């Protein structure tokens, strides 16, 4: 009944009472999401985004969302059926009516797209904490969900040459090219000390270019994506290949 | 010093109403305004506002030639107030000011900037207000549909602002995503038909076979709603093809 309420009548210890009994999470969550949807196909949802990491995901990165048919609880394993790359995400779906759980799906996706880019534009250290706690998979959406591949990856962050202490994202990355230089380059390193010390480097260096870092295997796995089907047309180049 | 170089978080509604009064002679309220600061290569500061009312110089014809709006500043140094005439011109009404530190792929990143935050502002606009938001498309609407005919890169976040009065919608219009939301079951198109006047358009004869499949349709009443959804009929919307029931 909480998510068959009026969203201009609910406030946001009802959500947060909500999520935080049903799912067993003392964490505020960074972001939420009332959405009803709406005539013919018709359904409501309530999705959130965890404050922290879930613990059972701690140990392995693959319940989540609670499915109602009409109002009767079927299953809490219904983010077994949205993309998996959803997984942190933990709420409700209540649906009256496979060709349902695809559009239910694309609907979420786009939903949860949307409080993402929000939570971005408040930027600060949400944003910041989001991407370091739910980053990872991110990341592997860039790879696996090809329809939302450009509005994913415009949302993670590598660290580079120039960007310091913390990471940049890539169209920082490309507003920062230089007059001359046409793609975007990465390099893998064991971390970042000896990746920006890497001799590879010294060509991009001479051209001032920045370079992205690849840190970890879901960095490589999802900078290869890039190199294959480029970011909003810019070429993405591993500095120790081709 | 001045206000779009002060923090926002000590300012108030006032501080920025009598900012935009005082700068653009305007005497009516803005109805939205988002102050913003671009910090790195990079560095500059913007207030932007949506006007309350139709600003004079777009009084006469839709567009300006001389695009005033957006006054720019270099090192807090009034330069001119033609900084309009690099952003889409379907963005004309806003009024704002830009505060550089330093058609170059440069200005065009402090252009790129802008137009996102004025998306967003009035995205958030359609989410908060209610009737601010239809005063709103009551005013400006028209260029909103021009920017869906004319700025490609932005066309579907636009489109999804901009509405229409249907057979099904009463004395409100809908917007696009509500028609969406409640097509037929084997329903796959959006129609709309070109009509005179609200009442005479849903009683053209070329609407039998829709309206006995009991199918919404939006209405055309200028060649700017006309322009805009015959766009629409090129790049579809969301991938809903978008007919004219002619």
């Amino acid at each position: 009944p909480i998510w068959k309420q009026d969203e201009k009548s609910l406030t946001e210890n009802d959500y947060y009472s909500f999520y935080k009994n049903t799912f067993k999470a003392y964490d505020d969550p960074l972001a939420y999401v009332h959405f009803n949807v709406e005539g013919q196909i018709s359904f409501n949802s309530i999705l959130y985004i965890p404050g922290s990491l879930p613990w059972e995901l701690s140990k392995n990165m693959f319940r989540g969302i609670r499915l109602y048919v009409k109002r009767v609880f079927i299953n809490d394993k219904f983010s077994e059926s949205i993309p998996r790359w959803l997984t942190f995400l933990r709420g409700i779906v209540d649906s009256e009516n496979s060709k349902m759980l695809s559009i239910i799906n694309k609907r979420i996706v786009l939903k949860s797209i949307s409080m993402m880019k929000g939570l971005k534009e408040t930027g600060g250290d949400k944003w910041t904490k989001f991407l370091n706690t739910f980053g990872k998979y991110l990341k592997i959406g860039v790879v696996e969900d090809k329809e939302n591949q450009e509005e994913i990856a415009s949302l993670v962050e590598f660290y580079s040459i120039n960007s310091g202490d913390k990471k940049t994202d890539l169209d920082s990355y490309i507003e920062n090219m230089k007059e001359d230089q046409k793609c975007i380059y990465y390099i893998s390193g064991e971390n970042k000390k000896t990746a920006q010390n890497s001799p590879s480097l010294e060509k991009l260096k001479a051209l001032n270019y920045d370079v992205l870092f690849s840190l970890e295997p879901i960095d490589e796995f999802c900078l290869s994506s890039l190199t294959v089907n480029k970011y909003k047309g810019y070429e993405v180049l591993d500095v120790n290949k081709a």
